[PDB]
RNA sequence: GGGGAGGUGGAGCACGAGCGUACGCGUUAGGACCCGAAAGAUGGUGAACUAUGCUUGGGCAGGGCGAAGCCAGAGGAAACUCUGGUGGAGGUCCGUAGCGGUCCUGACGUGCAAAUCGGUCGUCCGACCUGGGUAUAGGGGCGAAAGACUAAUCGAACCAUCUAGUAGCUGGUUCCCUCCGAAGUUUCCCUCAGGAUAGCUGGCGCUCUCGCUACGCAGUUUUAUCCGGUAAAGCGAAUGAUUAGAGGUCUUGGGGCAUCUCAACCUAUUCUCAAACUUUAAAUGGGUAAGAAGCCCGGCUCGCUGGCGUGGAGCCGGGCGUGGAAUGCGAGUGCCUAGUGGGCCACUUUUGGGAAGCAGAACUGGCGCUGCGGGAUGAACCGAACGCCGGGUUAAAGCGC
RNA sequence: CGCAGGUGCAGAUCUUGGUGGUAGUAGCAAAUAUUCAAACGAGAACUUUGAAGGCCGAAGUGGAGAAGGGUUCCAUGUGAACAGCAGUUGAACAUGGGUCAGUCGGUCCUGAGAGAUGGGCGAGUGCCGUUCCGAAGGGACGGGCGAUGGCCUCCGUUGC
RNA sequence: GGUAACGCGACCGAUCCCGGAGAAGCCGGCGGGAGCCUCGGGGAGAGUUCUCUUUUCUUUGUGAAGGGCAGGGCGCCCUGGAAUGGGUUCGCCCCGAGAGAGGGGCCCGUGCCUUGGAAAGCGUCGCGGUUCCGGCGGCGUCCGGUGAGCUCUCGCUGGCCCUUGAAAAUCCGGGGGAGAGGGUGUAAAUCUCGCGCCGGGCCGUACCCAUAUCCGCAGCAGGUCUCCAAGGUGAACAGCCUCUGGCAUGUUGGAACAAUGUAGGUAAGGGAAGUCGGCAAGCCGGAUCCGUAACUUCGGGAUAAGGAUUGGCUCUAAGGG
RNA sequence: GCGAAGGCCCGCGGCGGGUGUUGACGCGAUGUGAUUUCUGCCCAGUGCUCUGAAUGUCAAAGUGAAGAAAUUCAAUGAAGCGCGGGUAAACGGCGGGAGUAACUAUGACUCUCUUAAGGUAGCCAAAUGCCUCGUCAUCUAAUUAGUGACGCGCAUGAAUGGAUGAACGAGAUUCCCACUGUCCCUACCUACUAUCCAGCGAAACCACAGCCAAGGGAACGGGCUUGGCGGAAUCAGCGGG
RNA sequence: CCGCCGGUGAAAUACCACUACUCUCAUCGUUUUUUCACUGACCCGGUGAGGCGGGGGGGCGAGCCCGGCUCUCGCUUCUGGCGCCAAGCGUCCGUCCCGGCGGGCGGGCGCGACCCGCUCCGGGGACAGUGCCAGGUGGGGAGUUUGACCGGGGCGGUACACCUGUCAAACGGUAACGCAGGUGUCCUAAGGCGAGCUCAGGGAGGACAGAAACCUCCCGUGGAGCAGAAGGGCAAAAGCUCGCUUGAUCUUGAUUUUCAGGACGAAUACAGACCGUGAAAGCGGGGCCUCACGAUCCUUCUGACCUUUUUGGUUUUAAGCAGGAGAUGUCAGAAAAGUUACCACAGGGAUAACUGGCUUGUGGCGGCCAAGCGUUCAUAGCGACGUCGCUUUUUGAUCCUUCGAUGUCGGCUCUUCCUAUCAUUGUGAAGCAGAAUUUACCAAGCGUUGGAUUGUUCACCCACUAAUAGGGAACGUGAGCUGGGUUUAGACCGUCGUGAGACAGGUUAGUUUUACCCUACUGAUGAUGUGUUGUUGCCAUGGUAAUCCUGCCCAGUACGAGAGGAACCGCAGGUUCAGACAUUUGGUGUAUGUGCUUGGCUGAGGAGCCAAUGGGGCGAAGCUACCAUCUGUGGGAUUAUG
């Protein structure tokens, strides 16, 4: 058989992201003495669309505190936030949406977006709309944190990780219905070469696993196991289980 | 460590025949008599078509419907409703340019054209059409998915090489005359369109034999002597099959009523039968013998056998030619060996099948390999087989034209 | 007389070349259309001029460009071959000639992307990689410290 | 200099820093300007005149770059304080975060006049030399009106997007004030102001751009990216006829008018009886006025279905600046 | 499925690449296919997936023992299988056999077998029904066609999606009005051919060739046998050979 | 007294030392493992590697003790401003000036801006990761395979290795997917020997006892048994019952069967050993005889005072020699699943799917006999039980022709032929009164229709009709059409399959090429001859054509009880076909004839033109329609019959 449409992904010459109308890497600022330790001062200069990303971004102005010189940042901008605004990055920044903070001074139940995964990165977690994690508890002796992740997950990072104080902007984006194919096209010619999905069972058998026969049917299970080979992993990797589910399934 | 006797296994010995060289034929390994695959592999070249993503440009009359928002009026008691305008939404409709390609299964169909032409058709603000530039390259790409497209090539492109790839399969295989002359059958084989094997053929010889100025043999008969269970015949003979009367009677029999008839059994007869039945039993078959390798005398050897001068076998001398049926004929023997290993027809016999110019056997002859006279014509029938000719005569068949 | 062959063809839908019958046959039928007179000329249905009749009917059968072509452009001459009839004609053949820029483009900039060095990988030709594992500046206001040249009291050029 | 918006001919200044321009989608609706078309007159030339037509046809300029003035736009300024709310657009939309009213400012100015400029170009009437003199000369190149007209362009203002519609060279403005200049000369540093002097090298440039210069073996009914775009009819870049321009019927002609064919028509009376099947053809068709069902996701179905009218000529009424 | 020392994937190779200028309202992998109304039962089988291990099997390496060593033996012995779990909008599957309600025919309520459940709601001679042109009705004069019904349905059936349904369709089908050369049944007209001429000028194909009947023959002859017969050179058509 | 002597302690015990199955405690013992911490290898992230860890110093405070002691903190949180390239101090210079110090001019350094400490910061970390080996999984990928025979292949069978009877034609041999059957074993005896008996069945008797219990006599040629199927063989046997045994053992050759006169299997006579049995002669090296089985290579066991183990020697190991065993059943012995409708190549008429040819079971159509049917009566008309044929418009059977191709179902169109005759002409017979009908003869001249459904042939119905007969011609006819069906590639459903995919099931869409050659045929010129040429004519020979029905009258007549109900002559017409023809009606119409009319154009009128025939009305001539009209025929010899 010929290499499948998974397979073919992988090689990133057709199906590579859409980036030349794009803004820039969305992130916090680094890490610094002043965030260490105190806080440090930023404006809100405009609040622009990136292509293929639903939460809006923020254009934050800071000041070079060890040389005469403007810097300008792209955050994920927490809903709430305004051009015009002060936002504050620091250990001893105020518990205020929009501003940037440890979650180790952060009181548990504090709503944050854009969380460090671990310490030093600039903001991995909580990044799409209408997402935010939650803080559960701390721990000083061992300088960690409980942290809810949207998916339900729990995780047990370091203190020192920053957050912004908040939920992303641009919640309830899913609930609208696409309505059109056209629309659809639209949604993906910004993302990258993946949107018309034919399916295997529609395929030759050359093609894909789940193609032929003289009725349109996989003809095998389709739960497939998590070392089967590139070609072959199609389906439902690894289900734990299938079907209509009767409540909420978590580990 | 070396000897003996008696059996068996050896490509051995037993007064060498080989080596070198040339030629011919045969079997192979090699391109391997010549031409012929579908494939496989290794390195390369293509996205000037087309598929998809990206960058940068360009393009899309005129009409219909009339979403939201806004204005005014009428209400009603209010609720809120109704009316007339304005507005210009939509993967909205008609329909140009453009893009595409339904039906006529129209034209053309050695065309204008290796896919075009006409009328009629679908869509025509969108998932729209399009130029250039870019990216993805062959078990790879790309695919709103047809195994589609990837330079007229796609169920793995094209180029060169490995490569004169292999082929039990198809086609072809070049001068003359002379002589000899087949097989389609046996056994083994993933053997059934092929081989190996025996058989049939040819060539080279060789060992002898007869005769003039016989070593022996035979697709024949006869004379002796065995072998057989087919044709026939048989069932008052065995095993099976089977028809009808008759004469008797024990009846763990029945029926109609002291019973009496049936049935049963027995006995003697009677009709009809057998590839897998038989007492009997041909015709045509098959084997052996018809002398000198015989016959008859005398002696010797033996470890075998043994009452014995026994028996059996072997060996050494001697004698006997009326050459011990007919007919015909010169025999024996070695090496090498090609083609063939699809058969078919007829008298008789014969299996399956209603049968067949059907399928399968035996014997002999024939066609195939073969022409000639006759059957008008015809592979096989009847007659007869062939160097080039003259005379004569026939066969089978004929003699109205 | 001997020696040695790439030594004899009717076939192989055999190979190369040549030639027939078909056959003066099929055909020279897509988009309405030509006529009169004259000129040159050996020669005119087809060239040129004039006069008529028609067509494209501005999303043209018009006027200009991009690709691509490469002299096909222009003048003169020829009528051998070619332009599937002719031809005095041609995008044919021959002889000459023709493309002039500071202000129109290229040239410059980056785009999608392509691609070296450092580094890494790799038997290897090489490949991955484009900021990532680099001591990646060769410049400049200005100041100072010296040489040098000038319309040299002074200024400028050149090294640290 | 101006209360201000900003203005004037210049109006010093480095490292450094901030910003702007280059630099942004598609669709709709209005308005301004130009080109084209149109209408009424005046010139010059031409056509028709059998009868009429004071007619019909052609033609009737002012480049760039400066200067001035219209005109368009403005979330630019000053006075002032609005409800009995007012202003205003086709639509909207705007206002105590300052409406209306009045007065200013700026940007664009492709329009008009002007320098260029009539000396040139065109039209027409004549006179020369000789193949060419940009020969010479006379006269003219005028005055108006219209518009949902078409095209281009400049603006304003909206709609759509889970789509938000390049980058870099390059150029400019601002913040700061390290520095420089001269002591009162008729002076200095400095000047993005006016004029004057010198230079701008290399390559491309002819022509075809397609029913004959390109690809399809060819002068091949195929294919191949764009720009400009008159009159009439009419909704129209539809189809039909015409002007500017172009052409010679698409690699030949003459004669005839047979069959069969290809393409285009018509047909009495029936009206799908043909055929697998109404295939093919035919019916209907535009606009105006009426009238429109089942069903329905309430949007539609819908040009449902069905009916009437439609020419020419002469009038009337209404709709504006 | 995945919280990034990750999921999916590329690559001969480098903690090399794509998604990713990304972070669960995201990326990747599948199935079904608007809206409406529903989506029944089965985890035995095959997959996928979780850990309790009572824990059995279980290589290399390591450990110990015997022998002079090569060797041999023993214990130990990871994942996987086994073992117990989930799970069908995973692949799929959804039967009979009995026991029986006052004419029948039909026949709930009870129990059992394989290999777990026995086909629920709906729907149907359907694009799915062999028998079959099923039976009834309607459509016509006449209907193997159409439609509506019926239910033991060879072999319907519920995201291998069931049922339905406005709008839409160069999709398949039946009937009706209108219209007609589709037809009865053909005819006439027009242009371009074909035609003839001047000029130019191919190709396919070709053992030899070319009149029949019967015969026999490789069983359907142009040739052979026996009969019928046979007269130069050609033109336009034609489709038997 | 503790003590075997005492449950007559099953020995069980005082005295002693050992180990035996379990538990616990430990070991500076051995090894293997689990957890936590460290950093330094190794990894990840951030940054322009910009302030890390301690010690401070002063200031902001909070507490505590009577100035300390401990701790905190690092100067920025109303405004969509500004922020760098040091101020200020404290010192050191001038080859510089003006009065050692001062002033001016130009400079330097330190603090402002603390010191020290080894990895820039943070997060992991001896894990992850990498290299090498080992086990699992792995159609993601690669390579390959997927027997043969066969009245085509497949499905089915095994006729593939063996045995019995028959075929088989009286030696032997002899084929078919011929017939009837058996085999892949079974046996320590069912092998070997000896002895002694006689079996199946039947008759007659005997308590329970009977058709079958056991006892006795008699008859018994085997009619029983001998294990496997069948055939042969066998009676003081080879059968039954006992007794003893292992000749079913160890060896070398020869031979038979199949056969090539290789092998294997099986078998036959000997020979040399060692044994069994019996008194002995003898018999016995498996089964009474003909079936019951297996190469090389590899493995495994057994045998020898065996031979090699490579410089020699000893010992393990290994190799060899000989005989058994582990197996190939496709049985002379490869290691092996499917699909292809997306397909490919070499071939085959050695071989299927058409026609044709043989055959005719089946289909269809006839005939003979006569049991019955027909009120009566075998034969008007039929015809049982039987029996003989014909035909090739059924389907089979076969495989001769064609696989370097003979285009394939049906319909449409068109011609000709056959008769086994539906009608019509002429007849014969009847259970023929008339009418209607049935049976048969000559006979194929003429005719045999319009439609609904279906792709259909076939069928069925509706309706006319004289009748609505059956067939052939390569199952006539595709360079004649059509393409509905069947028969490619797209797609859907059901069932089957794990799947790829299959369906002799349904459904929908799906390119129909070439004639100009020869002949045939249709027409058209022409040809040889009569000296040339023309006119008028004759005829050989070939073709051939007419067909059927109404109404009136006969006549409400014959016939018949009635009901009903004809026919010949004659008259008037019509159907089908054929040959012509336009006077008339209709069609056509570009006479481009004459009006009308739209758009445009020639200045307008008049007159015209263009729009591939602009459109439309009416139209001459011509052509043409059962859509008008006209015409269509006589004898001869005879068939069946009388």
């Amino acid at each position: 058989g010929r290499v499948i449409r998974g397979q073919r992904k992988g090689a990133g010459s057709v199906f590579r992201a859409h980036v030349k109308h794009r803004k820039g890497a969305a992130r916090l600022r680094a890490v610094d003495f002043a965030e260490r330790h105190g806080y440090i001062k930023g404006i809100v200069k405009d609040i622009i669309h990136d292509p293929g990303r639903g939460a809006p971004l923020a254009k934050v102005v800071f000041r070079d505190p060890y040389r005469f010189k403007k810097r300008t940042e792209l955050f994920i901008a927490a809903e709430g936030i305004h051009t015009g605004q002060f936002v504050y990055c620091g250990k001893k920044a105020q518990l205020n949406i929009g501003n940037v903070l440890p979650v180790g001074t952060m009181p548990e139940g504090t709503i944050v977006c854009c969380l460090e995964e671990k310490p030093g990165d600039r903001g991995k977690l909580a990044r799409a709309s209408g997402n935010y994690a939650t803080v559960i508890s701390h721990n000083p002796e061992t300088k960690k944190t409980r942290v809810k992740l949207p998916s339900g997950s729990k995780k047990v990072i370091s203190s020192a990780n920053r957050a912004v104080v908040g939920v992303v902007a641009g919640g309830g984006r899913i609930d609208k219905p696409i309505l059109k194919a056209g629309r659809a096209y639209h949604k993906y010619k910004a993302k990258r070469n993946c949107w018309p999905r034919v399916r295997g069972v529609a395929m030759n058998p050359v093609e894909h696993p789940f193609g032929g026969g003289n009725h349109q049917h996989i003809g095998k299970p389709s739960t497939i196991r998590r070392d089967a080979p590139a070609g072959r992993k199609v389906g439902l990797i690894a289900a734990r289980r299938t079907g209509r589910l009767r409540g909420t399934k978590t580990v």
